[PDB]
């Protein structure tokens, strides 16, 4: 699939840096005819077969496939998308507030704050799941807000770089996720399906609530072995206040097995959750 070749600064200004990570950069950008404001991510392409530098076209045109899809409150929208011999540029929904991530180094949240964020993170969970889209990368990095000087801000997923449609209950590929963050059958080279994301989601949970990151070692190494041993517990000194309840909400989602794992229309059926 091919996409749109004229230059983008032919119809874009660009501005603040939003984030930059192994083989892309995202800048605020604004569109000269209308006015609106965007984010344009610059993807860069591999330039031999063989190399391992840059992102294959295959990898990215399944980002673009499934953006193109996918039309919710929670999760982000794809605009445009642009190419040249170097890059491929995603021109997405513009999400301004920071991340979820130093929105948290700010504050640990109560549980209605993180019940606040957590609602939202599950609803375009559903939505993803009921296309049978996994994430693959659920983490802080990857929730973005709208305004973070509202007392409930606004939340949307992105970065679907990682994604992959799941029509076989199944895939089998290597994801080479953020080691705390991934699930079992990630770290073990196993088939992957919706129930990793709902792993990622326990560990979310874990850290809203404490602070603290549930299998973290001082290794990456180290941080792969714990989570395939699921070795975490919740240490009193962070949880003492934390209800039960919502200690039994992450304890099913921290689960090797990802048959008997929580699925997302568990989660939010969940007593914690469920109003
Ligand atoms: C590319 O590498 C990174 C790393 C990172 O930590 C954050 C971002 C931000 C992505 C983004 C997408 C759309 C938006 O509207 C606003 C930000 C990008």
């Amino acid at each position: 699939t091919v996409f749109r070749q004229e230059n983008v600064d032919d119809y874009y200004d660009t501005g603040e840096e939003l984030g930059s990570g192994q083989f892309a950069v995202v800048k605020k950008c604004r569109e000269k005819s209308t006015g609106l404001q965007y984010a344009a991510k610059f993807i860069k392409k591999r330039r031999t077969k063989s190399s391992r530098r840059g992102v294959s076209r295959e990898d990215i045109e399944r980002e673009v496939s499934i953006l193109k899809e996918i039309q919710h409150p929670n999760v982000i929208t794809l605009h445009e998308v642009y190419e040249n011999k170097t890059d491929v540029i995603l021109i997405l929904e513009l999400v301004a507030g920071g991340e979820l991530f130093d929105f948290l180094a700010e504050k640990s949240l109560t549980e209605e704050e993180a019940t606040e964020f957590l609602k939202q993170i599950l609803n375009g969970v559903y939505y993803l799941h009921s296309l049978q889209i996994a994430h693959f990368d659920l983490k802080p990095e990857n929730i973005m807000l709208l305004d973070r000087n509202v007392p409930k801000p606004r939340i949307k997923i992105i970065d679907f770089g990682l994604a992959h449609k799941i029509d076989f209950g199944n895939e089998f590929k290597n994801i080479f996720g953020t080691p705390e963050f991934v699930a079992p059958e990630i770290v073990n080279y196993e088939p992957l399906g919706l129930e990793a994301d709902m792993w990622s989601i326990g560990v979310i949970t874990y850290i809203l609530l404490s602070g603290a990151s549930p299998f973290l070692g001082d290794t990456k190494q180290e941080t792969l072995a714990n989570v395939s041993a699921v070795n975490y517990e919740f240490e009193d000194e962070y949880f003492s206040n934390t209800s039960a309840l919502a200690k039994d909400f992450i304890r099913r989602l921290l689960v090797k097995d990802p048959k008997k794992r929580m699925t997302i229309q568990d989660s939010l059926q969940h007593p914690w959750i469920k109003p």
